[PDB]
């Protein structure tokens, strides 16, 4: 499978598929739209660095910045 989706399915989904803490669900256009509108760069920085209940790197210590980038892009791609 594509890398961003594979990464997503291995733990990010625990919070995101359920919307825990207000995490934006995959495919939830309305949730994602204002997050996308600030630019992909901001979205990627928040994925790497963490934002509120979103842990740095999703709490997956093995991932590269490029892998985190590809998982954030996957979520953006399916939620527009
Ligand atoms: C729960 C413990 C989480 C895990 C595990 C992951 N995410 Fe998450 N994410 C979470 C929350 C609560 C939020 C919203 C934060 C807020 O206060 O607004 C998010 C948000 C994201 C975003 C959007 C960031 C933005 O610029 O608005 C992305 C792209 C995102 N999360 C990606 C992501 C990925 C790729 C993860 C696994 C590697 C992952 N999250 C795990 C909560 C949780």
């Amino acid at each position: 499978m594509a890398e961003g989706k594979t990464i997503y399915e291995g733990g990010c989904n625990a919070c995101h598929d359920a919307g825990m803490m207000g995490a934006p669900k995959p495919g939830d256009k309305a949730a994602w739209a204002p997050r996308i509108a600030k630019g992909e760069e901001s979205v990627i920085k928040n994925t790497i660095n963490g934002l509120n209940g979103m842990p740095p790197k999703g709490g997956n210590a093995a991932l590269t910045d490029e892998q985190l980038t590809n998982a954030a892009k996957y979520l953006i791609s399916i939620s527009k």
